[PDB]
DNA sequence: TCATATCACCTGCGTTTCCGTTAAACTATCGGTTGCGGCCATATCTACCAGAAAGCACCGTTTCCC
């Protein structure tokens, strides 16, 4: 009922009311992905990117099946210097589907920045 | 012949989460091997010392001199 009312308010562009209703559920469960599927949109549009990335990452630990999205979670985590989290997100991208080859390259930049090259080398051989 | 509810089950499939595996860069000692220097032995040089034959000075019995 709360999730329907919050998503209805989101469709009405009543984003603060939508947030207040999603917060009634998030207060009971901080990992409630069913709220973040649209509350994350509110947080991204309002520039709350620090809270937005965490809303994706902590809930997606459980809700990992939207696998293409882990690339976006990894990218934003790296832009915010949450580098462990960025590598952990790219791991799920590659573990769920290796064919997202640009993700191997992007992850290899994190490896280049910190000297973690032994993980990049076999990956670049596969890319080549 | 498909579409719900409820209970015994038990046995079965193959699922679903934190731990285990192969092997990473970076980590904490600690070992095979590198170079560097004490105690003690020797022949020589020396400091500190006493003893003898000989110096040498303090002394007063002598007697010549005030």
């Amino acid at each position: 009922q709360l999730l329907s009312q919050a998503n209805e308010a989101f469709v009405r562009n009543d984003l603060q009311v939508a947030e207040r209703l999603f917060n009634e559920v998030i207060k009971k469960d901080a990992r409630n992905f069913a709220a973040y599927e649209t509350l994350g949109d509110i947080y991204q549009l309002q520039g709350r990117l620090n809270d937005c990335c965490n809303s994706w990452f902590l809930a997606a630990h459980l809700n990992a099946s939207d696998w293409e999205f882990w690339k976006i979670v990894a990218i934003l985590s790296a832009d915010l210097d949450h580098v462990r989290q960025a590598i952990y997100c790219f791991s799920r991208v590659i573990s769920l589907n290796p064919m997202e080859w640009e993700s191997i390259y992007r992850r290899s930049m994190l490896y280049k920045k910190t000297g973690q090259l032994a993980r990049a080398l076999d990956g670049f051989q596969r890319l080549y």
